Parts: structure tokens; C-alpha cells; sequence
């Protein structure tokens, strides 16, 4: 049965909050926070990733600072020896060269993962059975106003589905007022929100979830 609650932050298995900045990497980040928080489930070490690998080696399908996709990014770290730490190759906020190779030269430490699920197509309860394993990638429309000035609270609206952010869950519970949702970790930096969180109403009535944030879920797989 699922718990009536869930906080990877409080279990050591999430990183700080970052900002992304100008540069369209939402995709990356949210691949990070998943893949950050699987490593740290499955060795019970906390390592901080580097999003900036994926912008610049995760070019196949994923265009950089332009925009891209999680489980495109997924496939990537499957298939490409893991993902680098950050220390090793450090956020740029812009697009260049891929220079993994050379950088893991004299860092060489890397994640790696058997490759990713995803969640049910708008199945907010296979989120939360997925949420209470891991912490889990999603997308969401925040270019509304209501989600741009939101600044504490559980988040109810006023969003719709126009899927433009990729952010992550990692976790859930229910308000004082008895209102359940999604604990987001959002990559506009800690002083927006609450401390870089969002909580976003979970099981509302949208069919999809609130603001669309179980339209297209995933997550990585990872075992030895």
C-alpha cells in the first residue's frame, strides 16, 4: 500500500536546488534530479550531476539551450557510460563542444543507469506509486502567470496543459487544509518559491493532473 507521505529530500536523496538561467535546459535538469536521486537510493551516496554534459553530448534528438526531452536524455546516459559529475564538468548555462572524454581524464567518476519507465500517460496514481520509489521527471506548462509568481502554499491553479517545463517530484503529501500535491523541484534557482519548491496540487480534477504534471512522466531504472 502507498505511504500517506513522501520527502527523497528528507532521505538524503536529493541536491540542492539550481538555476538553470537563460538557458532552455529545463529537460536537463529534471533528468539530473531523477538520475541524482536513484543513484543515491541504490548506494546510498549523493552525488550532484552534470546538466551540462547532456546539453552539450545529448544531441541526437535533444537540442541544447533550445529546448528538450527527459527520456531522450535517459536514453543518452544509458547508452553513452553514464552521466559525469558536476564537479567534473560544470554548468555553462550555454551549449558547447563536448569535451566529456577529456574531462573524465582527470575526473572520471560517472552514474550509471539501465535505462527509464515511463509513467502511464495522465495516471496521477501511478505517479504517486512511482514518486514513492523515486523521484520521478515530469513536464509541466509554467508559463502561465499563476505558476511564474507563485511564492508558497499548495499551489491549485490557474495553469493549463501547453507542456514548455521539465521539472521533478520528489515526493508528495497533503497540506494542514487537507489538500494533497506534488512536491516539485523546480530549476529557477532557491529564492523562487518555497526555497526552489513547488507544491502543485496532486489528484485535483484535471484529468492529467494540475498543469498537466502526469502527461509525461519517467524515470530511471537502475539495479547492478
Amino acid at each position: 500500500d502507498l505511504p500517506p507521505s513522501v520527502d527523497w529530500r528528507q532521505k538524503g536523496a536529493v541536491t540542492g536546488v539550481k538555476d538553470q538561467g537563460k538557458c532552455g535546459s529545463c529537460w536537463a535538469f529534471s533528468t539530473v534530479v531523477s538520475v541524482e536521486g536513484i543513484n543515491a537510493i541504490r548506494t546510498g551516496s549523493l552525488v550532484s550531476l552534470s546538466e551540462q554534459e547532456l546539453i552539450d553530448c545529448d544531441t541526437a534528438d535533444n537540442d541544447g539551450c533550445q529546448g528538450g526531452l527527459m527520456d531522450n536524455a535517459f536514453e543518452y546516459i544509458k547508452n553513452n557510460g553514464g552521466l559525469i559529475t558536476e564537479a567534473a564538468y560544470p554548468y555553462r548555462a550555454a551549449r558547447g563542444t563536448c569535451n566529456v572524454a577529456r574531462a573524465a581524464q582527470n575526473s572520471p567518476v560517472v552514474v550509471h543507469i539501465d535505462g527509464h519507465q515511463d509513467v502511464p500517460a495522465n495516471s496521477e496514481e501511478d505517479l504517486a506509486r512511482a514518486v514513492a520509489n523515486q523521484p520521478v521527471s515530469v513536464a509541466v506548462e509554467a508559463s502561465g502567470k499563476a505558476f511564474m509568481f507563485y511564492s508558497e502554499g499548495v499551489f491549485t491553479g490557474e495553469c493549463g496543459t501547453e507542456l514548455d517545463h521539465g521539472v521533478a517530484v520528489v515526493g508528495y503529501g497533503v497540506a494542514e487544509d487537507g489538500k494533497a500535491y506534488w512536491t516539485v523541484k523546480n530549476s529557477w534557482g532557491p529564492s523562487w518559491g518555497e526555497q526552489g519548491y513547488i507544491r502543485v496540487e496532486k489528484d485535483s480534477g484535471a484529468s492529467g493532473g494540475l498543469c498537466g504534471i502526469a502527461m509525461e512522466a519517467s524515470y530511471p531504472v537502475k539495479t547492478y
